[PDB]
């Protein structure tokens, strides 16, 4: 696992700061903050306004989020810069205290990539609660890449990409901080996710890997968005955030929590918005940037993906 100093940011600090927002407070003076990292094709509010923003507030936290432009569709390595910057700011802004990070979809890959290549935030992140993370990417993006209808981050989130290869070779498939990964075998966006083993894309060694069906049975069905918004997900998430070990505890949930519908504590308005969470993301992808090659790895990641090919050619140290 990489150690020492953090790589330099490619983006100006002012640009990175502009992508960070907290509810009812400034990052420089915030009480009990939680960092929310959005999924592909969305902004912070679009991913969590109908779910974990009001839910985390009820848990006593001040929700903060990043919204890397455009709609998390650009280079994952740059999206990670926004998170690394946000963690540094919130840590100091909360009185030099560790803070929890809650993510969805790409947000999980971004978090784990940051913990792997930016050693300084490792002592600043209390725990990681990732919903439907794609650490090994997804095999479903392949056809889209071939037709050149994939945004930069979709290329990188494709199984076998130079970025996912770099994460694995750098030791990023093992948990770095106390991590809980909640996912579903019936995810229509991220696959493979069916084996309930290391083969799954959401699996991290030594982490608390919770495949919904392993707990609720083969008849339990929640999709990519459901993995984040369901009542089952809320119970598992609340367990992870309250746990003294930093990971969700099996003793906190059971079969009676296996409710595929949006979290019960959400208002009717929020429940409807949560059910249609994937709609805004799909529109962003249809109207967003598209290219015919995977973004080049930055200098610090190149040694871990030698032989792979990116937009400029074959990767070398
Ligand atoms: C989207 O990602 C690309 C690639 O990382 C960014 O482009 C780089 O930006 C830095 C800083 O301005 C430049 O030094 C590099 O030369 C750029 N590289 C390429 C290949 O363009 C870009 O800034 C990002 N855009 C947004 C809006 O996040
Ligand atoms: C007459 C039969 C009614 C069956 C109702 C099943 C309701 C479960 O539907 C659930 O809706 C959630 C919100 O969109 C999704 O996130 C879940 O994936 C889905 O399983």
């Amino acid at each position: 696992l990489p150690s020492g100093s953090d790589p330099a940011f490619s983006q100006p600090k002012s640009v990175l700061d502009a992508g960070l927002t907290c509810q009812g407070a400034s990052p420089s003076s915030v009480s009990k903050p939680i960092l929310l990292v959005p999924g592909t094709g969305t902004t912070g509010p679009q991913s969590f306004d109908s779910n974990w923003i009001p839910l985390s507030t009820q848990l006593g936290y001040t929700p903060c989020w990043i919204s890397p432009p455009p709609f998390m569709l650009n280079d994952t390595q740059v999206n990670t810069e926004y998170m690394v910057n946000a963690i540094t700011a919130l840590y100091a802004g909360s009185g030099n205290n560790k803070l929890p990070v809650l993510t969805w979809s790409q947000g999980g890959l971004v978090a784990q990539w940051g913990l792997t290549f930016f050693p300084s935030i490792r002592s600043k992140v209390d725990r990681l609660m990732a919903f439907a993370p794609d650490y090994k990417g997804t095999v479903l993006a392949g056809p889209l890449d071939a037709l050149a209808v994939s945004a930069p981050s979709v290329w990188q989130q494709t199984t076998g990409s130079a970025l996912t290869t770099a994460l694995r070779n750098a030791g990023g498939l093992t948990q770095i901080v106390p991590t809980t990964n909640l996912y579903s075998a019936t995810d229509e966006i991220v696959q493979p996710q069916v084996s309930n083993s290391p083969l799954d894309s959401s699996y991290l060694f030594n982490g608390k890997n919770v495949q919904a069906q392993a707990v609720c049975g083969p008849l339990f069905v929640i999709d990519h968005a459901g993995s984040l918004t369901s009542q089952f997900s809320y119970v598992v998430g609340r367990s992870a955030l309250r746990s003294t070990t930093g990971q969700a505890r099996s003793a906190d949930y059971g079969i009676t929590d296996c409710n595929p519908l949006p979290a019960n504590d959400l208002t009717p308005e929020q429940k409807v918005a949560a059910a249609a969470l994937l709609a805004p993301a799909a529109a962003a992808i249809v109207a967003g940037p598209k290219q015919n090659c995977e973004p080049d790895l930055m200098p610090y990641a190149r040694p871990f993906a030698v032989g792979k090919r990116t937009c400029s050619g074959i990767v070398t140290p």
